[PDB]
RNA sequence: UGACGGCUCUAAUCUAUUA
DNA sequence: TAATAGATTAGAGCCGTCAAT
């Protein structure tokens, strides 16, 4: 018989300075940080989807309730929550008809109809932006649901192909937003989102404030001058070899004031296949590379670098990692991973095992419960049991207290989400989602280096 | 491309041995 | 220059999310 420790639940400040643990009551009742005066939206689609995400935009003014007001909050409102003006008289429509669209569907292969798609969609957005005297803030695709069914690689290369001008931008389906008349020939919706509606308003109007330049929320308590590096490796896929190893980073600094989370990226290439390892150059690179963006925002070289990955370093890239970096500061490297088959179970009955408890193999390992049992809410995060992460310091020296600490407080901003906290730290999720955009074109020279881009 | 969770399925690599 | 094999990694496609069957 072990024994489990508890991590207390971690807080997110928001507006004057009020703590909260769930991001949704917290928007709710304070509100995000800073206030944009509106969102300005431009909509391209088809005529029908133009209508489709007018009457969505005049449905979301209004309260939006979910079946359990405990389990899910309901929706005040976007100007309650965000005291902003996200609505309809902003729409600036750029038209695409349908004829355009089958001119190039209904081709062969399947590339080429891709290539011709986001070649229409991006043309027309590039034009509206150079040559047209709106200021639109964010960009709204409304894709039928023809287009993204039979075209997978349609949403990573329209993002790719858009980063050298930096354009906000956000792809829907009317099935997204109009899934009560997207229904089947037998008459039910194939979408069902009567009882969650209010929880894909939430999720939608998160996503639409962050591309608009918002921040609603931040991490309340973490100490200063440490930096968190999440680095994931990809596969190169458009390349001559079959695999090809990319690494893509995420930094995570907490500011000089607060909340600095920008990704530390430019694509680090190693030609060998299967070997997720990083050459002394390229190591070199990176870490150089992360050290400096630290550096000149903050002034002072970072007091401790917790290098997050989902792979085991070994001595090369390591001692190459050192090579590169100050004598005062503390390297870490801890490796995340959901292979071990570990799943415990609550003996008293129906539901599952508190999240927040830990299972500590020795020093240098521990397993982590992200994924549980939520009283605040009233159930857990997942149907079945849900399993843990290995965490593990692969190498360095570091707590693993303040480390499973450190790992569960970076499950919360998931700003692209509107959920309680996410199953793995963010630094991870989203160098993947950047690591994965930035390989779909393999020609791109300082990419943007900001979320609301990818 | 609303966002996650959980599933299965498909691969490749390293360490070893047996040529 | 081929086989099994533990351990370590990635990529891909899919269903559920209420209450009550």
């Amino acid at each position: 018989m072990k024994e489990l420790i508890y991590i207390e639940e971690p807080k997110i400040l928001f507006a004057h300075g009020q703590k909260c643990t769930d991001a949704r009551d917290g928007l709710a009742l304070f509100g995000p940080l800073n206030n944009l005066y509106g969102i300005k939206s431009g909509v391209i689609g088809t005529k029908q989807g133009l209508k489709i995400f007018r009457d969505y935009l005049d449905h979301i003014q209004k309260p939006i309730y979910n079946s359990n007001s405990i389990t899910r909050p309901m929706f005040p409102g976007f100007e309650a929550v965000f005291d902003c003006k996200w609505e309809s008289t902003g729409i600036t429509f750029k038209e695409v008809t349908n004829e355009d669209i089958g001119k190039f569907l209904y081709n062969s292969s399947t590339h080429k109809r891709t290539y011709d798609l986001v070649s229409l969609f991006i043309d027309k957005i590039i034009s509206a932006n150079k040559n047209e005297d709106e200021n639109v803030d964010v960009w709204f695709v409304i894709v039928p649901d023809e287009i993204y069914k039979y075209c997978r690689q349609f949403h990573d290369q329209f993002k790719a192909r858009l980063l050298k001008h930096t354009i906000p931008t956000q792809i829907f389906r009317e099935s997204t937003l109009a899934w009560r008349d997207f229904k089947n020939a037998f008459g039910l919706p194939i979408r069902d989102f009567s009882k969650i509606e209010g929880h894909l308003a939430w999720t939608i109007s998160t996503a639409a404030f962050y591309k608009a330049g918002g921040k609603p929320w931040k991490l309340s308590d973490v100490r200063n001058g440490v930096c968190y590096l999440g680095l994931v490796y990809k596969k190169v896929e458009k390349s001559k070899n079959p695999r090809n190893a990319c690494c893509a980073a995420q930094m995570f600094l907490d500011n000089g004031d607060g909340t600095v989370f920008k990704g530390e990226v430019g694509p680090w290439y190693n030609p060998k296949n299967g070997q997720y390892h990083l050459e002394p150059k390229e190591a070199k690179a990176l870490l150089s590379q992360s050290l400096q963006s630290y550096k000149e925002q903050i002034g002072e070289y970072p007091k401790e670098v917790f290098i997050h990955a989902k792979t085991r370093f070994n001595h090369q890239e390591w001692d190459a990692f050192l090579e590169v970096t100050p004598k005062e500061t503390n390297l870490v490297g801890v490796t995340i991973s959901k292979t071990k088959p570990l799943k415990l179970y609550k003996t008293e009955g129906d539901y599952t095992i508190l999240r927040g408890n830990a299972y500590v193999v020795n020093e240098r390992s521990a397993f982590l419960w992200t994924v549980g049992y939520v009283p605040k809410i009233q159930t857990a995060l997942s149907m079945e049991v849900p399993n843990p992460l290995f965490i593990e310091i692969n190498k360095g020296e570091a707590d693993i207290k303040q480390v499973l600490k450190d790992i569960l407080s970076l499950t919360k901003l998931n700003y692209n989400a509107c959920i309680f906290a996410d199953g793995e730290p963010v630094t991870l999720r989203f160098a993947d989602k950047i690591g994965e955009i930035l390989t779909a074109s393999t020609d791109i020279k300082t990419p943007p280096l900001a979320f609301k881009y990818y």
